[PDB]
């Protein structure tokens, strides 16, 4: 169980395979071991470093609109970190062409960073104009998403681990 | 850079909690600047003291946490 490079081999079990084929019916034994990975490895390897990421992108929200270089800076920086931890995510698992859960996670990560950018691009194109109301307008869109960012991705984050727990 | 050297292997290595530790440490520090920046927008004096307040610790709170960090995690895995 120790010995194993890559998994955990959790069950052993004996079985028939004895089937019948065009040839005749022939007997047959299978030994069968089951593998499963440790959860804990790729949590913090994959999934912790990007919730940090997402927190991140996040604090922009809790900046005023006037800060033009602080949440511009957030935003694009965020992205390209994003960008680069989903590059040495990629450049290690297995080469496969069907879409694994982390696959969909780390899209899911980028997604919400991708719209955390896009967020404040909506908050400072309202806000140029001098009247008062879309003033209002845009410091409400901030306060909304100072929580609604983080709703989301809580829902998210429930669908998605409900998804791939079986 | 290092994550694509090491061996694979699918269990917790010693260097992997030591890079997630640092990698923690920089999120608490560009964290740390985010509250500075939002109690400090306030007007009143009092919130300016409590701002100025949370930069003295840090400037000695993170060298001292790092430092007990360090004295843990080299005893941990100095066997
Ligand atoms: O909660 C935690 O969820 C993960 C994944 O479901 C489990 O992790 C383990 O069990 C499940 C089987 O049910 C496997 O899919 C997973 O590969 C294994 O590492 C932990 O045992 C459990 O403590
Ligand atoms: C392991 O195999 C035994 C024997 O068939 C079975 O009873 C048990 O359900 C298996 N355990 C798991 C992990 O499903």
């Amino acid at each position: 169980s120790s010995s194993l490079p890559s998994f955990q081999l959790t069950n052993t079990s004996t079985t028939y395979c004895t089937s019948v084929t065009n040839t005749g019916i022939y007997s047959c034994l299978r030994t069968t071991i089951q593998l499963k990975r440790e959860f804990s490895f790729y949590l913090l390897q994959l999934y912790i470093p990007s919730c940090m990421l997402v927190i991140v992108s996040w604090v922009s929200f809790w900046f005023d609109r006037t800060a033009i270089p602080a949440r511009v800076t957030l935003g694009v920086t965020t992205l390209l970190t994003m960008t680069a931890q989903s590059a040495g995510i990629n450049s290690q698992l297995p080469p496969v062409s069907y879409i694994k859960a982390i696959d969909v996670w780390i899209g899911a990560c980028m997604t919400f960073i991708f719209c955390a950018l896009l967020e404040f691009a909506l908050v400072n194109h309202i806000a140029n104009a001098g009247t008062t109301e879309w003033n209002d307008i845009s410091k409400r869109v901030d306060l909304i998403s100072r929580a609604l960012f983080p709703v989301l991705f809580f829902v998210f984050n429930i669908l998605y681990w409900s998804r791939f727990g079986h």
